[PDB]
């Protein structure tokens, strides 16, 4: 069977981990995968998470199966983060959430759901976007098209090109939108633009699909949900996949959700039964630990208070880091002006380097970034900032 | 989109959980899902697991991503449980294991792997078998055929019918075998029969796929692996999916593995890269907690000692329970002779009731079992044994 099998090409993001382990040069700077690092260059487990785990340890009595859609309390809590306390969606019982294995698992289930229960044939992904998007939808059997988004020249959102290219999207097509902190550009639509996209969407007949992986990293929990919420108030149906890997620092515990929204409760229930069937045929039920931790935190006011301050701290460290990055670059006499970095939201720096420049960075300096020229700013520490900038200047 | 969607039919096993929550009659007896229960009718978290969790709590420093195939130490440990300490497979580096979300996740990944990287078009499943098998393979796009196995009349393995029906399996076909504790019959092949199937398999050109969900529940860890091992010594390629939900009582933490075996290390590596690609497009990486617990236990001699005694205890409680079950049935003046129950391995009782009899059991008595007439013996306690047997006698 396996005699003619070809070696699959390494993942453009995850492949960096393998490369790094083989490179024994001490001063390696990892700016690849989008995980948070503290001032010491370590990705630690939040204090709020440790405390919740303590609670679980002491009060957990069984590890019996969770139910296809997972921990009920967890779904309720995620809905409020996304839609808001007194959301009409929540109150009209138009939403159903399923706990999934990370944000990727959520995208996979929505894709399987779509592929087999609707007439959806294609999904529109921004150009550029997280690489795994195309892969997830294509493996489900869906065709993936791309719409204009970034403006490499001005480093902004080319709204006109976005709209003009999306006019090719027919009714019944899925249009994938990043809730906030657009991976990898860091450029998000203004609230005004979100409303325009919302009205255009309903008018054209698109099925919105939001990918929320960084809620809380742009401006704050609620502020970051404005885009989705503008879409929620006008749409009958929509799908939203979120992750808790980044904002809770629970990467390996695989915590995320897939939410379905329909015109009413009976439609959403009928649809949700098919989503559960797609899950039963994948992993059966989701992993409890990570979601249990998230439910425990959000549900307890004290733990929630500590968690929110931790999220605020992380965001604040990244914002200060990108400013310090641009400042140090000028001191090293960097060729180009990278001030646009400060306008980007999230953990990434994008639009400054070329593929060959990043290749030379790892080759000659041991600095690891994604081939598209995307650097994890959250991986920059006061200690490595200097030798890193020196590496960049020598490559410009 | 979701206007014409049909309601998916409830799962034949998992659907019991929903039914039970709506039935408010106090004396409900749950004998559906195959989860272990102690003398009090509770499914607790093992002491060995609690201790490992304590260790994790104290010594875990990060929750950063695990790597597509998961915790390396965990894969190594699972290979020894399955193949044995000095296995040639391990030493010739012909095996590669991927940590997956439970045993179902493992079956799903192997299915996606098969469907897209090999010429496999069909899988042979025993009649009967766990219901989710067909579903998992069909959703992957593979055709599912069935081979004779059980003998309802004599309550044994109809070996002749098995072989005779499997002769319809062409070379390049996948043949799914349950490692031990056949779900739901509880009838497994004798070691002699395993060797016959092994020789027949190689001669016919079948691709073996073992489902290991109850290793340690029939006779013991090693004894239960004899069947697979007889197949391993003669086969170049094979796939094995295992679960740790039952033998470690880590149901909701979703712990399992998918192992690939090829003629040599280079072939297995080439093949394994495609399996990783299939995972990246599903859930990206697996949940660390459950597997971390399993790695911690198996790796530490003291914890392993406690765990093995816990497994021995569980098995011993089920063996005593089925004997007490048959004994109490005769005292209640049961119509039929159910002594064959004692010959079955695992947590289940199968072959005594009809669909209508199980319907009447939940309807009139609140006793819940699977519609196929399969009862979870591990759910029987000294307290419920009597009213349960009374319910059965009144239905015979
Ligand atoms: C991180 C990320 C994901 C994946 O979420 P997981 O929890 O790691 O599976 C999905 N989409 C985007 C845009 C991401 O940044
Ligand atoms: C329990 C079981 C599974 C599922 O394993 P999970 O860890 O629950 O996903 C698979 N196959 C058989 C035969 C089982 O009994
Ligand atoms: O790729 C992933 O699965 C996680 C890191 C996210 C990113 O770097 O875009
Ligand atoms: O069905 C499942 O997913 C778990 C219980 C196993 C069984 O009852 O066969």
């Amino acid at each position: 069977m396996f005699e003619n099998i070809t070696t699959a090409p390494a993942d453009p993001i995850l492949g960096l981990a393998d490369l790094l382990r083989a490179d024994e040069r001490p001063g390696k700077i990892d700016l690849g995968m989008g995980v948070y690092n503290d001032e010491t260059g370590k990705t630690p487990v939040l204090t709020s998470v440790k405390k919740a785990e303590q609670y679980l340890l002491e009060n957990e009595t069984t590890k019996n199966y969770l139910g296809i859609d997972g921990i009920p309390e967890f779904g309720r809590c995620t809905q409020e983060l996304l839609f808001g306390k007194g959301s009409a969606l929540i109150n009209d019982k138009r939403a159903r959430t399923a706990q999934t294995p990370g944000g990727t698992g959520a995208l996979r289930v929505a894709a399987d759901f779509l592929a087999k229960n609707t007439s959806v044939r294609r999904v529109w992904v921004s150009n550029p976007s997280w690489p795994n998007h195309k892969s997830v939808f294509n493996s489900a059997g869906l065709e993936v098209r791309e719409y204009a988004y970034y403006d490499a020249e001005n480093h902004t959102l080319d709204f006109d090109a976005l709209i003009n290219s999306l006019n090719e999207a027919q009714a019944g097509d899925v249009v994938l939108f990043h809730g906030c902190c657009h991976n990898p550009t860091g450029i998000d639509p203004t609230l005004e633009q979100w409303q325009t996209l919302a009205q255009l969407s309903v008018e054209k007949g698109w099925l919105p699909l939001f990918d929320f992986a960084y809620q809380g990293f742009a401006r704050g929990l609620e502020e970051d949900a404005e885009g989705l919420r503008a879409f929620a108030a006008m749409h009958k149906e929509l799908i939203v996949a979120s992750s808790y890997s980044k904002n809770f620092g629970l990467y390996n515990e695989r915590v995320g959700t897939c939410t379905l929204v329909a015109a009413d409760s009976e439609t959403v229930d009928r649809a949700f039964s098919q989503m559960k069937a797609a899950i039963r045929v994948n992993y059966s039920s989701p992993p409890a630990h990570g979601a249990s931790v998230v439910a425990t935190i959000l549900g307890n006011d004290a733990l929630r208070a500590i968690w929110e301050q931790e999220l605020t701290d992380m965001r604040q460290r990244i914002q200060r880091m990108r400013q310090l990055f641009v400042n140090t670059l000028q001191e090293k006499g960097a060729n180009r002006d990278f001030s646009f970095t400060i306008k980007q939201n999230g953990m990434f720096f994008f639009g400054g380097l070329t593929k060959e420049q990043v290749l030379r960075l790892r080759e000659e300096f041991g600095v690891y970034a994604v081939a598209s020229g995307r650097l994890n700013v959250a991986g920059m520490t006061p200690d490595n900032l200097a030798p890193l900038c020196e590496a960049i200047v020598a490559v410009l």
